[PDB]
């Protein structure tokens, strides 16, 4: 079958701690001797409308923050300012800590989730970076902090840190350096996200991860050229298909027999004709976000 | 919007381990000091086609099975069948077992498989048990011993571990117990499962979750009898609902203040008229059951 399928999280739940500042309690990242989460844990309601974060974090001590890992309250002996994030430094390193790297992930990229709320996981789900700098996540209040990541043969690739929820039901959030993916911002405001469009060579995957999988209805005799194809899927507001993305499909491409162009002649058809009551891989949408990374590795390991 | 989730697999992922018999290797379950693995990892391909699972296990000793949690061997002890499964015990109990229950799980109910390969999770994904009792899962050559399970409280419930792909790609295994879900049996031939239906207490759960998001337009000012509801179901392929998939569905009920047999009237207009949009499309989910509505509505 074919699934939207998250990494194993453990490597990431022996890191999640929750971080108070009087009130306001959200989940920390707990690696070595550093405990990163947003820097808004230091604000009270009436600061979050326009946080002077420099003039709020010097008026903070290291005592103004309690570190709990469980049932354990780890000292904080340091505190920095990260972009929009705090780097707390903490007396003792975390033996849980995993071969890791902070990355800052690209957009059409995806990543798993792990939905933390007061320090303790609790759900784990696969996100893609949207090409607007949002992701589509489910998190609720006191989801603050919670992360997303890759893995790579047991090194974990830290590339989001949760922050907030659009009008919309979308959400932002920053790399591990503290920098928003967008052009969002870490205060108590309505915000709006620029236009979406969908991730073309995405849904390609997952056209061919249908054929891998039986589903071959969609498939046309015809062909068309790169250019074509890119003029179409710029009038559905999808992003143009370069080179590079061919190349990209070439593993799933010569495992199918089906030629870049030839699933792209589908898309295309799929796009003017529409579905039709018809399901893909059970769905009765385009799905955007599995990668072909996430397809071959789901189809052949 | 809902989505599906997994739970957090740390707490099964300390559990994983290969077992090897030959060349035949799989997955296994270590938990104190067992470890609980498919029952054919005892047979040769050939061996497969037609097993004797009894006269099987006669030949085999303690010293045939290699159990490893990464590179790292744990000696088997002594060894059991329990209907399709092994249970091996082992000279060391681990220590990272969860406190945990072994559950067998009814149709409709969702859980997070942990699928491993050569004892190494590669991934989590979130499945029900459909009526027909198979899962659409995603699972490769090697995943067997795989398993599925839901966390309450810190407490693990196992109730799926991974034996068979049937022809139409779907998948078939047991409870913890060794019992298969449906009548497949652990052996290399092609078996169907019988047709599937609708999750009925999930498509009422998805109308809850629906409400509780403020689109309400498919309620009446009408109500049902179970048995009404259950004959016209079944003339739409819905399962008929039980006493439990009621209680089930107390909660979300109460919460919205619509009976669940106000619900089921509801849904029997949608079935017999047709659907417009709820939460926003056409087709009525029924993966997300009672509990995870709750989980993705109040946290
Ligand atoms: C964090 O958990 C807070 O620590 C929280 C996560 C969201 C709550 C619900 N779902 C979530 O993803 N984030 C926030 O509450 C942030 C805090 C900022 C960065 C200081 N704020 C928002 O997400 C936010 C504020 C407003 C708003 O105002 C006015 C109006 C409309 C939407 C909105 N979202
Ligand atoms: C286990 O990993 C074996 O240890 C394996 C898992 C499947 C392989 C690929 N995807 C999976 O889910 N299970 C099997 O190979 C089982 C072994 C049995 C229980 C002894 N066999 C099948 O799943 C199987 C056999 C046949 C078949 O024969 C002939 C014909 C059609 C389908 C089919 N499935």
């Amino acid at each position: 079958g074919f699934r939207k399928m998250a990494f194993p999280s453990g490597k990431v739940e022996g890191c999640m701690v929750q971080v108070t500042c009087g009130t306001t309690t959200l989940n920390g990242l707990w690696l070595d001797d550093t405990v990163y989460c947003p820097r808004h844990v230091i604000c009270t309601a009436e600061d979050m409308l326009n946080p002077n974060y420099e003039d709020l974090l010097i008026r903070k001590s290291n005592h103004s923050f309690l570190v709990q890992a469980g049932n354990v309250q780890l000292r904080v002996i340091g505190h920095s300012m990260q972009n929009c994030l705090l780097r707390l430094k903490v007396d003792t390193s975390n033996p849980k800590t995993p071969k890791y790297k902070f990355v800052r992930i690209q957009p059409g990229q995806t990543f798993s989730v792990l939905a933390c709320y007061n320090g303790s996981p609790s759900g784990v789900y696969q996100c893609a970076m949207r090409p607007n700098h949002t992701i589509k996540g489910s998190f609720l209040n006191g989801s603050c902090g919670s992360v997303g990541f890759n893995i790579d043969y047991d090194c974990v690739s830290f590339c989001y840190m949760h922050h907030m929820e659009l009008p919309t039901g979308v959400h932002a959030g920053t790399d591990l350096e503290g920098k928003f993916y967008g052009p969002f911002v870490d205060r108590q405001t309505a915000q709006a996200a620029g236009t979406d469009t969908t991730i073309t060579l995405n849904v390609l995957a997952w056209l061919y991860a249908a054929v891998i999988n039986g589903d071959r209805w969609f498939l046309n005799r015809f062909t068309t050229t790169l250019n074509d194809f890119n003029l179409v899927a710029m009038k559905y507001n999808y992003e143009p298909l370069t080179q590079d993305h061919v190349d990209i499909l070439g593993p799933l491409s010569a495992q199918t027999g089906i030629a870049v162009l030839d699933m792209c002649a589908a898309l295309k058809e799929l796009l003017q004709n529409g579905m039709n009551g018809r399901t893909i891989l059970g769905s009765t949408i385009l799905e955007d976000e599995f990668t072909p990374f996430d397809v071959v590795r789901q189809c052949s390991g």
